């Protein structure tokens, strides 16, 4: 581990997001910022909100610059409106550099800020092609690389605790590491395997095969990437295209058939509980996603355990039972490898080589009989046909 200053700089959890501390303005104003590889805007609360105990105050920053331009960002359940400007930004537990970057000051929001999440802004780490209002608004990481010597690369280790964290425990618990400009070898075990970034906008990848406990899902590989497959720390669940979700849930139900679970559980809406310490991890199958490799006709696989796709949640009775929610959901926007999947691996976003690396996380939750895995190489043909074209 050569980046000790950035190791353990993250806090949070899959359900509410993982955040890193940042400072904006002069004198520096400290704010907790959600790490999101599924968006490209640096946006911070800039006006009083019932869920924010602090926000960016532009009138107190001598280095604030007004861009005189508004920005509207509508989501499926969320929405935030802001005013564009620039200011000096720093990451205390990151590279020792200060950069002038675009900042969307959020003045209006609907279902954006989460109560008790402890974050007041969002750091979009994806490419400018999806930046709002348009690709002319340079993303924070692009500004950082253009203004300093920081290598064009960042790596994320998101650490799920494996059990529910109460409001006090989640504030004192290390949620992971965001290494800016490098790779820290103490955050993973085994080898790093790289899959090509298919196109620079979202961090898009290509899945070429899916297995449930070693059993091939047998679907046309184009269905796994319809209409795209992305790595997104801003999304909690592993999201799969409707047809893939239906085939996967049917296979997972069949592998776990010794126990019957209510439809509400598979819909990811209701929790299931077991007497303390008796969660039957062994009846749930491991899930393997094969990704296109960097060598022609070569692929590799990442394997996650139910300890990754079953999300720990506190029982509505706060009892001593260990309870979880099924963290796999259907998508109408393609495959999304959310935080519950990223929690099993150390993920390297090598923007300089247009590739994403995967390695077993040193902090992934497992039991004494099974471990998450990243294995290769596998002979795979025509993987270029697995990609979806509108
Ligand atoms: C592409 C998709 C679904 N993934 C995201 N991380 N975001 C950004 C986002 C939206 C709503 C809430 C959050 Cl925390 C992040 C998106 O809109």
């Amino acid at each position: 581990g050569s980046f000790v200053e950035m190791v353990d700089n993250l806090r949070g959890k899959s359900g509410q997001g993982y955040y890193v501390e940042m400072t904006v303005g002069s004198p520096p104003q400290t704010l907790n910022i959600l790490v999101d590889t599924g968006s490209s805007n640096f946006a911070v609360g800039a006006a009083p909100h019932p869920f924010l105990h602090r926000y960016y105050q532009r009138q107190l920053s001598s280095t604030y610059r007004d861009l005189r331009k508004g920005v509207y960002v509508p989501y499926t359940q969320g929405k935030w409106e802001g005013e564009l400007g620039t200011d000096l930004v720093s990451i205390p537990h990151g590279p020792n550099v200060t950069v002038r970057a675009n900042i969307a000051a959020i003045t209006e929001s609907d279902k954006f800020f989460i109560n008790g999440s402890n974050w007041e802004g969002i750091l979009g780490l994806a490419y400018a092609e999806i930046a709002r209002p348009d690709d002319s608004l340079e993303p924070f990481f692009d500004s950082l690389v253009k203004q300093t010597h920081v290598p064009n690369l960042f790596s994320l280790q998101l650490c799920g605790a494996g059990f529910p964290l109460n409001q006090s425990e989640v504030l004192a618990s290390v949620g992971g590491s965001m290494i800016i400009g490098g790779i820290d070898h103490s955050l993973y075990t085994g080898s790093l395997w790289y899959t090509p970034i298919r196109r620079e906008w979202y961090y898009e990848v290509i899945i070429v095969r899916v297995e449930i406990n070693g059993q091939d899902l047998k679907m046309d590989c184009k269905e796994y990437n319809y209409d795209k497959s992305i790595v997104d720390s801003g999304t909690t669940n592993l999201r799969l295209p409707k047809k893939v979700f239906e085939a996967a849930v049917k296979s997972i139900k069949a592998a776990s058939s010794t126990e019957k679970f209510p439809d509400g559980f598979w819909l990811g809406e209701q929790l299931v509980c077991w007497q303390a310490g008796t969660t039957p991890w062994n009846i749930f199958p491991v899930i393997s996603l094969y990704l296109m490799g960097e060598v022609t006709n070569q692929s590799f696989r990442i394997t996650i355990l139910p300890q990754q796709y079953l999300r720990p949640v506190e029982d509505v009775a706060t009892s001593q039972d260990d309870c979880y929610k099924f963290a796999i959901s259907q998508s109408s926007t393609g495959t999304v490898m959310g935080a519950v999947i990223m929690e099993g691996f150390y993920v390297v976003f090598d923007r300089a080589r247009k590739r994403i690396g995967f390695a077993v996380s040193a902090c992934h939750v497992h039991d004494e009989f099974r471990t998450a895995a990243v294995e290769g190489p596998f002979v795979t043909l025509d993987m270029e046909d697995c990609g979806y074209n509108i």
